[PDB]
């Protein structure tokens, strides 16, 4: 089911480089919006998208925690991320799936769960 | 595709009352956990869930913005919310289904889109 979450970033261009080019989420839109540059990405195969925003000051840049996105191969994702210079915690098993966390340039933590 | 977001609340019992009874989300879990009480809800038929947490310092209670969840009937949701005393911003028209926003007791802003 469709869901959209707003990730607080300090520099939208650097965030685009990270999420689209480094992590490999697909770019869905990069166009003017009501509050600023509307920059929207989503994992391939997913119906959950992230908007990389800078206009919600109650959410300081890099403050996001506690987000998990489904993946079909968390070990593959982690190997690719570490190869590309990204900090990764995990993978680790839980009763609810096999999960890992990584941080974006501002410190937002993105979780992946298989 | 599965996704999980953490919503920062202050009074977890009040938040449970709000998300489960006022808004009408399903209760998926309510049990003691590693970082605190694990309280998890989700819209009916959704694969996106919300965990109502109080343990992320970078996410103060009520600070969350920019979250949008699918609904099949935004007008019905708004009618139920207003019957229960919740102010609703909207609903207002969009290129594919109308949307609406409202605040939880802490001030987190939740969006629904048809
Ligand atoms: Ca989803």
């Amino acid at each position: 089911s469709n869901a959209l979450f707003s990730v607080p970033v300090s520099d939208q261009e650097k965030a685009k480089d990270f999420y689209v080019e480094t992590v490999g989420f697909d770019l869905l839109a990069d166009q003017p919006g009501v509050h600023g540059r509307w920059l929207q990405v989503a994992p391939k195969g997913a119906d959950t998208s992230l908007v990389l925003v800078d206009w919600f000051p109650t959410m300081p840049p890099g403050s996001l925690r506690g987000l998990l996105l489904r993946t079909d191969d968390v070990d593959a994702d982690c190997a690719r991320l570490q190869e590309r210079g990204v900090a990764v915690d995990g993978p680790k098993n839980t009763p609810w799936g096999r999960q890992a966390m990584f941080s974006d340039p501002d410190g937002n933590v993105i979780g992946l769960n298989q």
